């Protein structure tokens, strides 16, 4: 189930952002969140299988576009279509907008676009 982020949730948010290539460092994250809390523009999302929060997925919403900024799965819960799931849920959340990737999620929102339903 795709969720809206909570301060709750800041911890494993973090968490899950890290895993992401322009994702450094502590300062880097703590920026990332308070740009996804502050700017009404930029929306993040959590995945919860079961109670585990285990996926992240972060938008910016530009006009008739919304760009994909991050997306994370924690490394356990790969491989088992949680990824292209937040995707899919994101585009049937944001139906009346374009989903498009930026250079960051390029690669695996290519993927996903290219497979068969
Ligand atoms: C990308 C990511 C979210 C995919 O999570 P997932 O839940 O395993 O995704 P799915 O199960 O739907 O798909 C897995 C497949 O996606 C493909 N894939 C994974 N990472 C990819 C990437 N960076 N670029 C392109 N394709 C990728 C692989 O073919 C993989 O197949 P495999 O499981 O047989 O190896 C995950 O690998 C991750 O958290 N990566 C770190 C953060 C990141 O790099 N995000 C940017 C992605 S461009
Ligand atoms: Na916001």
């Amino acid at each position: 189930m795709l969720i809206r982020y909570k301060k709750s949730f800041e911890k494993i948010a973090m968490g899950l952002l890290s895993f992401m290539p322009n994702e450094k460092d502590l300062k880097q994250l703590q920026q990332t969140i308070k740009d996804y809390e502050t700017d009404t523009d930029r929306q993040l999302f959590l995945w919860k299988e079961d109670e585990d929060i285990v996926g992240a997925i972060g938008v910016e919403k530009k006009d008739s576009e919304v760009e994909i900024r991050h997306i994370s799965v924690n490394p356990s819960h790969r491989h088992q279509g949680i990824g292209k799931q937040m995707m899919d849920a994101l585009k049937h959340l944001f139906k009346t907008q374009v989903l498009v990737p930026n250079e960051l999620t390029q690669s695996f929102f290519e993927r996903c676009q290219g497979q068969q339903d």
